[PDB]
Order: C-alpha cells, then structure tokens, then sequence
C-alpha cells in the first residue's frame, strides 16, 4: 500500500497529524506548496522535514539517496536503518484516508451514463451524494446504486461495520461483496475506465485536463498504483554488480533486465515491450564494454541518447563512440564511427559494429543524439522531440529484422520513460489512425512494470499528451 502518501496536505497540517495521530518513527510523504515532495518524519516527539527533489531524472532526498518512485524509496528506508540521517526512522507509515488520488473516485457526477457506455460486470465508481456519497456498480445488465452514510467521521453502506475511510470500505467491500436480497453479486471487479480516450478527441481531453489542474490529480492516481510494481530487484544489488550501477539504489526489474551470454550477465537496463525498447542508463567508463555486448547481442541497430555527456558540471554518460572517422575496440567489440551529421535538435552518428575476430558480423548501428533538452523540466514545445521520434522511427522501419531501439539517458528512466512512451503512443495512431483509443496512464502503468519509474514527473506527464495532441494536429 502507498497509504503513507497525503496528496492534498500542508507542512503544518503534516505537523499537526504527526504530533496529535503518529508516535516516534512515524511518517508521511507530500507534495511541496511545486514539483518537490516532503518526508516529514517524528523523532524524538519533534517532527522533522526532508526535502526530496525530482527534475525528471530520479527522487532525490536530502541526506539520503537517489531513487525510481517515492515507493521504491520508503521500502528502502524502512527495511535499511541507519541509511537515513543523526539516524532518523521510518517505522510507522501514518495512513492518508483523502480518496481523491483512488482510481475510483470521481466527486462530483451522468455517472450512469459513463457506466452504461464504457462499464462492464463488475465496473464501478464512487461520487459525493449532502457530505453522504454513492458508490454505482455495473452487472451483467443493470446499474446498482449503493448509498454511502457519513456519519461522525465513519463511512457505512446502511449497517455492519463503520470504515475510517471510504477506501477502507471499497477494499472491504471488494473481498465482502454486498448480495442483494434476489441473488445479485455487488462484484467490484475494477474501477470505471474514465481517461481511454479516442485519439481523435485528445485537444477536448487536453482542454478537460487542463481546467482547475487536471493533470495533476491524473499524474498523482497512477504514482498511488506504483506500490503494486516492487518486483526483486536481486541481481543489481550483487556485490559485483554494484559499481555497474550509475545510482546504487536505481536497478533494473529482475524479471525483465537484459541478460548477458565470473559474473560477466549484468547491465542495467530493461526490455520494453509495447517494435521493443531497451531503457537503459548513461554508460559508466566500467560498463561501455557491457553496453556494446549489449548492442551486438540484441541485434540492435538504432540507439536514442536523451542527454548531453554532461550536464550542470555533471556526468550523465561517458562517451562510448569513438571519434569521427575513428576505429576503436570496447572489449570483444569494434566500432567505427562513419559519418557524423548535424541538425538543429540532435546529431546522428552511422557507427559499424562487429566483433573481434568476425568480420562478417559487421551491421551498422544508428545513434541519434537528442542535445536540446533543457537540464530541468521538458521542452516548452515538443515539434523537435516528434520530427526527433519520426526519424528514429523510419531508420527502425527500414532495416530487416532489427533488434529493440536502445533508449538512454541518465539514470534511464525520466526522458528514457517519456521518449518510449511517446513512441508507443504515436505508433497506435500510425498503425490504426486518427481513429483509435489511447490510455496515457494505462500505456505508462505497462511500461512501468517492466522499468521502475519510468516517466518521473507531472511535467513529462503532460508532455506525453502535448506531444500526442501534436502529431494528431500535424495529421
Ligand atoms: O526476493 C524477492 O522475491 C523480492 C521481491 C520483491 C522485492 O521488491 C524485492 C526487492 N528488490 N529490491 C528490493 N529493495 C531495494 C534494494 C535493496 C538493497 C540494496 C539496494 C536496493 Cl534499491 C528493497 O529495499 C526491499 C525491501 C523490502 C522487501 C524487498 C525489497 N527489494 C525482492
Ligand atoms: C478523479 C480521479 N481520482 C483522478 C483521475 N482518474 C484516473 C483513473 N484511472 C487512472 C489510471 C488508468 C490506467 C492505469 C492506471 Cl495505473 C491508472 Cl491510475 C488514472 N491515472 N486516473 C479518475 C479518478
């Protein structure tokens, strides 16, 4: 559960709730009053505040470490003691009962209509009723409508129990189903589908999204499902494994990391499975001959850079291409770097790759470097990421039996997870038009599941769906 996350809740209030409700080692994280989050934890009966940041890279804590999602980050600190500090404790996650960030609650609703439309046996949703609320059910077919009583802080559907929470209830009445008295099964199977929209009516789902924002609350409900995607992680934490790593607490998905054929299988990237991706991370100078491995072994020939080499005085990857015109062996593998061409947004580099000893293993390798990125936050247009994506896309498109498309950037999963997400998107509407559905948050729940926090921020969010309604507009 991602109960520990309060949404709507100020520094003071935060206090308030942790001193009067939660004991030593009590905690609870929530947005900044924009961008950033707080960890506000009790210690030693004073309540104590940790800033962590996010540009659209990775959740960065003040004292702490680097992670994927705030999830990934609270399993860390409360299974690692003494990580955070003066030691400060995650013991006790203090429980948000706000339903606004649940899949299901939609407050004011019309909601028969939506269920009758796109609904099915077992789709439900939960409205406000005066202060009372409803919870709608679909079966089959029919609609149900269940009232929702709140009375002195408790929720109830009439008798029995009395819920903290409405999710309390929903969850309850989830693993409980309500029978009615004619043998009619109340099967909350799954919430109703609200943001599948028709590609065609992206501006109209944009404009919606965009009132007072909308995106937001969008953003925050599919970051509330990260906690059902902590898959192991076991074979980046291996001791020969950690220095292969570019942020020790930023590993790959066990069940979905590239295999290599000591300890010669690790890199630190993932198979992206919507034409497949590989997301991985910015090569460290010990990993540029794993990377080539990589490239050589998954028959790749297209690789998408989202970083300069470095950035605010930082290293973001090494460089692991040779010089223009030059030869250069990484190990096992060869690499010669063609040709170099310039253009406005990026440069692309034709690079021949073969291995050592086996010159008939020689194909050629297409890396298309994106240098325009600003260092924080997205691009205020996306027209160069789509001209950008068009190209790569047509290169793939052109060579027989190409493997993935290699996607990189820092820590691989911020503009790695925005990039592949666009491309997923956009390749929908290639293949079946303007008329087709789109589910932004359900194609980013998917890719998610196979890399860790891929697409980090509301501002990569919304860039997903300008760049969307973009390509749509340019139809
Ligand atoms: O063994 C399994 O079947 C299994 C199933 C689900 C999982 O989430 C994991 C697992 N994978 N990584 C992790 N980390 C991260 C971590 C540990 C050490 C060093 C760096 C990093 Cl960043 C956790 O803190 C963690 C904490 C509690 C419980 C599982 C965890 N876990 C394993
Ligand atoms: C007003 C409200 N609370 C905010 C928006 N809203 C929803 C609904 N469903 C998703 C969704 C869709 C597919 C996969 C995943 Cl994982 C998610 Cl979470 C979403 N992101 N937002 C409706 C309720």
């Amino acid at each position: 559960s991602r109960r520990w996350f309060h949404p709507n809740i100020t520094g003071v209030e935060a206090e308030n709730l942790l001193l009067t409700r939660g004991v030593d080692g009590s905690f609870l994280a929530r947005p900044s009053k924009p961008g950033d989050f707080t960890l506000s934890v009790r210690r030693n009966g004073a309540v104590t505040h940790i800033k962590i940041q996010n540009t659209g890279d990775y959740y960065d804590l003040y004292g702490g470490e680097k992670f994927a999602t705030l999830a990934e980050l609270v399993q860390y600190y409360m299974e690692h003691h003494g990580q955070l500090k003066d030691v400060i404790e995650l013991k006790y996650p203090l429980n948000c009962a706000d339903p606004t960030s649940e899949r299901w609650f939609h407050g004011h609703l019309e909601a028969e209509k939506l269920l009758t439309e796109k609904g099915k046996h077992g789709s439900f949703l939960v409205r406000e009723s005066p202060g009372d609320f409803v919870l709608s059910v679909r079966t089959g077919s029919k609609v149900t409508h269940v009232m929702i009583r709140c009375q002195e802080l408790k929720y109830d559907v009439g008798g029995g129990e009395r819920f903290d929470s409405l999710t309390d209830l929903v969850e309850h009445y989830k693993k409980n189903p309500m029978v009615e008295t004619l043998g009619t099964v109340l099967q909350l199977k799954q919430p109703l589908n609200t943001t599948r929209i028709n590609a065609a009516e992206i501006e109209s789902r944009v404009r919606e999204l965009s009132k007072l924002q909308g995106f937001w609350e969008e953003f925050e409900t599919l970051q509330q499902q990260e906690c059902k995607l902590l898959y192991s992680r076991k074979e980046g934490q291996r001791q020969e494994n950690k220095n292969k790593n570019r942020y020790k607490n930023i590993l790959p998905f066990d069940h979905t990391r590239v295999v290599l054929h000591p300890v010669s299988d690790y890199i630190n990237a993932n198979i992206i499975m919507p034409k497949s991706y590989i997301a991985t991370q910015g090569c460290l100078q010990n990993t540029v001959n794993d990377f080539w491995r990589m490239v050589f072994q998954e028959n790749s020939r297209v690789i998408v850079m989202t970083t300069k080499e470095v950035e605010r005085g930082k290293s973001k990857c090494v460089k692991y291409w040779p010089d223009e015109y030059a030869l250069k062996e990484y190990g096992v593998m060869r690499v010669r770097n063609v040709k170099e061409s310039a253009a406005h947004d990026y440069t692309l580099r034709e690079l021949k790759l073969s291995k050592v000893g086996q010159g008939n293993t020689e194909r050629t390798v297409w890396q298309y470097h994106f240098r325009t990125w600003p260092d924080h936050g997205v691009p205020s247009d996306p027209g160069g990421v789509l001209d950008f994506l068009e190209e790569v896309h047509h290169k793939q498109e052109s060579i027989m039996d190409a493997g993935p498309v290699v996607v990189h950037c820092s820590a691989g999963i911020g503009r790695t997870g925005t990039f592949i997400v666009i491309d997923i998107l956009i390749d929908i509407i290639r293949e079946k038009g303007v008329d087709c559905d789109i589910d932004v948050p359900k194609t980013i729940q998917m890719v998610r599941s196979q890399r860790s926090g891929m697409v980090q921020t509301e501002a990569q969010y919304r860039f997903i769906y300008m760049a969307v309604q973009h390509y749509i507009e340019t139809l």
